[PDB]
């Protein structure tokens, strides 16, 4: 292994450049199946990566885990091994009423409620998404013809208190994130998610092109449980998304 | 007599125009509209001018914001109170990195928040970014003319000199905080220094207005007069240009 | 020209060291035709210069503008070309009940709302006015006979979400400004303007003198729309101030 | 499933209220082998749970992943089961000349690096160790007779530009790290991890007893690869500690 | 003297590595009847000195003054003379419906409501205490039969606003301070005090042993009790510096 | 016996007095209460030492704060609760600019804020701000007794040590954030260090009290460490005068 985590030759890679980065080590099989001469590669920790081919070029498969720490560590090795081109797919609530479930969003720029981002750049430095990325990501949602909607999104170190949520041990969400989400909210903040504040700072103050989409499982002002048949269709319909945007990134 | 604080304009005077063109320069204003059909001026008081223009059959304004975010916010606030609901800036730059050059055009996506006024909009976590369907208009735009485009991110100074890191002042000294900054963007992949993109798309994407932003390199701080009037009718096309496609 | 915004020369000044410095290039005539000998030197963009004479002493009159930022490239290119004495004259509304519209205020040190004084001092630093300058402005004011205040002055980067102004496109104010308001009230800050923060801060911090007077056109207490006939005489009251306070430092 | 991302019902856990949480999801069945009737629950993502016992009663071992984000939701989901005491047990970089490879650090409270801590408590909030937990940890390494260090350990939300690495892809590190090693050093600063902060911050504000230990694998004064022999006895040594450490809190 | 502020030579400590610090200097002959052979030293300003012998070696007491301010000139200039060794002892106001009036409070770490601690580490370093200091000072107090509690404590930089009192000239607490004693409680801070951030922290971050123990004196949620906590809390610190020479 | 928590003072006890001169100093509090007429020992408890006299018929009060901010804001809490309304303060300080000699007087407009207590009272964006009759009357009263006199910006620092940039400690070593500090308050035109001005400056500004600056240099950091003991006499001597002085001018 050339790297420290992810166990990977350069070899390995076969002259790579694109990485598709999902969260979930379980759901990297079912993206690299999507496209031609799908082979395993390594599984260590929270990484699990697979190589594919699409139009006759290769293309990986890279799990981050859940956080910025655990992402920070699988962009920097996938660097290290010649990739310079980061796609990431997820899933997300929604904040705001008229985005409903089974929706598409596409993320221009997040909010940057992570630590790992201060570890690259000052805060007053844009957590964007590349031009040509989210320009391939829109173009290929309107390709295979989905509701979807392009903004900002809140990308937050925790799942629980950063997000408000007070159905929790303790019920208490510290002074700072105290009316948060009705902030966001105002300012017409799509959604919240865990890793794109983290992946975007890196990406853009490093030279490196990074693109985010995901699809909504559960909206925020009508309910607090996502519906485990509707979250599987949602899954497929952002995977041939982010694998078509990829199409148009070779 | 007027509807607004500032600007001194009415709802009737834009005649339903819903789109701005929104320069530093008082006296660039005139020239802006002169290339679009039927300009007339509306109002001029202290550093803002107004004159109204015809493009495709639809009205448009051409509004001076003057130099800094604090005016910038004043004009585009008064602005959205008449009902301008896409706001277009052009203005000149200051190149830091090798390989732009003079003559070029630079397309912000985003930008890094050197400024006080964003900070009375959002929190200083939030991505000072421009809208998506305005930076596609403007980059379709620069190539439609043929244009030599550079896309990405661009810083934003509440100051010229020392914000800048600028050392041929009267102190000759830069604060703690500025110092070795300009190495530090260089290196982080930063276009170009201007004045008032953080204000401008900060408080417009937190509020739910689509704002978007071009300049012409002048100057490169790694390394003539004329070239600088070529370079301002070249972006100016430009903004015109992408304004078409955003009506 | 020596400089690269206000198109004048070192010749222009004729060895003038003090200047005085509103906000309006409308302006600038009106307070050049109270001294002697009028006349103009140059105007681009936002800053107009006008050259007069006072006790046989030549004296600078230049506009600024609104905000810091522009306040800034003033400041510098004047002290570039020999200015050392700086006097800023310009309109306010007072947020104390006890304070009344035509009241002449005068600011001993500023509330730093803004970003251009951060680039020149850390904010840690007082943004103070000079001790001589502001001497030479209260007994201006004593000697025409005029209700005067002496204290605390709030300056903000805006002129609506900054002074907590409700009535608005968005109608809302950010959380860091929300109740703002009430609390300089409560530590008996008599205003609110938008360019001493940066004026008093990079002069103080640079060896350069500076002073700061202004009138009251409106009352928050009272009402929000000011007038026209007492706004006039006002502004003439405070004018007559700043030309008697820059006799006494010259 | 009683909770979001674990998979596991208060009724699997029958009467646990000690967890023992370390960053790998394949050392969970390692630890859990020592004690007695050890049993596998559940695996989903990062999160690999085990039951065992101790002393005739019910213990639990749960993987939280790399860093604080992944941490944060592992703790809050077994709080809300019935975890009451948490113990950590990783691997280090020890940053002081004196600390040797194959040494056991106790860690008194963290330097707060990361992002998640700050979503719990604000910076001023001390990330200290519990006083019963810390006091177990010390004792059972003197039981086992181990080298051991006490006192601050920094914990960061990045592996390299947090750990002012400089081999990686940019070369680089951003201003506020810049240094940052000689800092922490002079300061008596013993070692750098990744989930300390988080953990700690988040126990000591909500009333859950925590408690750190860690296996030095590498010094950074010395050397910058790991031995791969010395390794496995080293954490041989880390785990007897933390299960005799967890004996004594039953 | 050796030192700028205290007053004394490095012949005056006889060989002292250890200090037990209190706030008041009208105290310091107190803790020092304790022990045996007391002799003053010095007093110059608000830092009296006694010198004193524990088990047949020499201790010293040092009042600090209300606040990190002269607190960090203390702890720095005995260090200069071979204090390597701080013990604190003060009173405090607690903050948990639990905690009664006579009970004593050992703390692990302080948050930092303090400018001092700032001077010798960045916010984000703890305010911790020596583990040896605090294990010692736990013991002591199971010596002699207190009611302890064990954990967090809030330092100020004042006694009013920084502690959410209203009972004032002014009447109000500015907007950082507004409900943050309500907050404090939910993350279950034990006490409010002045001086213990500023101490760990700077003891901590340059190699010195420091610990910190208080006696209640009155309960925020809720003269004859008052001198006998204090007498309490004296007889645990002197006990501790006993298990750590 | 007493109507406040620390000084051990009744409202009686002041005699109607609404000024108050401010030291560090409890053992220097009778040196400036013997300067004026009728002069008697109120109370000495803590670091707090309080001597009551009387100027021109009317009462003033000499009570002393203790090193650093957090004992000053109780000191000015509990005055101003017993009716004292200004506040005047005197002090030894070190001079950090080569023009500034040892032996003058410098009076303070305004404090750069390195200290804790201030930000108990107002956010950082607060100025530390002197008021102006009481800067006014210290300089009339510096050229009234003639002295050579600066006024200007002074640092307040929580520390004496690493805040004020000293190496000769038993670390030897500077915190990242005051490194090179020294250097860059000279540039910006700072006067001197000294422990107590941000607090009291920012606690009186924001709550409607009056409060002065004023302090004898004795060291100068560009020249010399260790101060004069015989010049410092001669300093302190001088400067109690010209507080005395102003005092005259706000009653
Ligand atoms: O609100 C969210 N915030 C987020 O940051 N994310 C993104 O994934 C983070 C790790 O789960 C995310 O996705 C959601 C949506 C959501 C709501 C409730 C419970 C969720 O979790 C797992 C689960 C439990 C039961 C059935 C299906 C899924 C997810
Ligand atoms: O470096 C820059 N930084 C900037 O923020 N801007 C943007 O305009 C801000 C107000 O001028 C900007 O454009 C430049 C380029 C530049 C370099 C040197 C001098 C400049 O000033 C005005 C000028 C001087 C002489 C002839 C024409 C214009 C502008
Ligand atoms: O509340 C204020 N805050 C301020 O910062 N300033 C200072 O001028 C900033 C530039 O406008 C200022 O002056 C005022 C008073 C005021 C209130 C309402 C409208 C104002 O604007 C211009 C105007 C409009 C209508 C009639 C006369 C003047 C000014
Ligand atoms: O310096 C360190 N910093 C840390 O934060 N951690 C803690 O684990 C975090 C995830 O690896 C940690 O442990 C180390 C020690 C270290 C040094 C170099 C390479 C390392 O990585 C994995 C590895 C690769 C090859 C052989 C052995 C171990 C670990
Ligand atoms: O609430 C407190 N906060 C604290 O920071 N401290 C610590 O001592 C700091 C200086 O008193 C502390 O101890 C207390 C307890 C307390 C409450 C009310 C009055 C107090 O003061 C002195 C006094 C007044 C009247 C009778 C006896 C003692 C002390
Ligand atoms: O540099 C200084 N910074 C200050 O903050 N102060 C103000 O007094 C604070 C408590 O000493 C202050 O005064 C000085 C001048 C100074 C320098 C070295 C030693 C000093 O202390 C007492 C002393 C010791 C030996 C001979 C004379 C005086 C005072
Ligand atoms: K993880
Ligand atoms: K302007
Ligand atoms: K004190």
């Amino acid at each position: 292994s050339d790297v420290f985590h992810l166990g990977l030759t350069k070899n390995d890679l076969q002259g790579a450049t694109l990485a598709i980065v999902p969260g979930d080590p379980d759901r990297v099989e079912k993206i690299a199946a999507l496209m031609d001469k799908p082979v395993k590669l390594a599984s260590h920790r929270e990484f699990t990566t697979w190589r594919a081919e699409l139009d006759g070029k290769p293309v990986i498969v890279c799990s981050t885990g859940i956080g910025g720490p655990s992402t920070s560590i699988a962009v920097e090795e996938l660097a290290q091994l010649g990739i310079r081109t980061f796609l990431r797919i997820g899933t997300t609530g929604a904040i705001q009423p008229h985005i409903n479930v089974g929706d598409v969003l596409v993320t221009t720029a997040s909010v940057r409620l992570d630590g790992a981002s201060l570890h690259f750049a000052p805060l007053e430095f844009p957590a964007v998404a590349d031009f040509e990325c989210t320009t391939a990501l829109v173009e290929a949602a309107k390709s295979i013809g989905a509701t979807t909607h392009v903004g900002v999104t809140a990308s937050s170190d925790t799942f629980y208190p950063g997000q408000e949520r007070y159905d929790t041990y303790s019920g208490r969400v510290v002074r700072h994130f105290k009316g948060s989400m009705e902030e966001w909210q105002a300012m017409g903040v799509m959604n919240y998610e865990m890793e794109s504040a983290t992946l975007l700072t890196m990406c853009a103050s490093q030279g490196l092109r990074a693109g985010m989409v995901a699809g909504v499982i559960v909206n925020r002002t009508q309910q607090e449980i996502p519906n485990a048949e509707t979250m599987k269709q949602t899954e497929s319909h952002a995977v041939k998304i982010v694998v078509e945007a990829a199409r148009r990134l070779l």
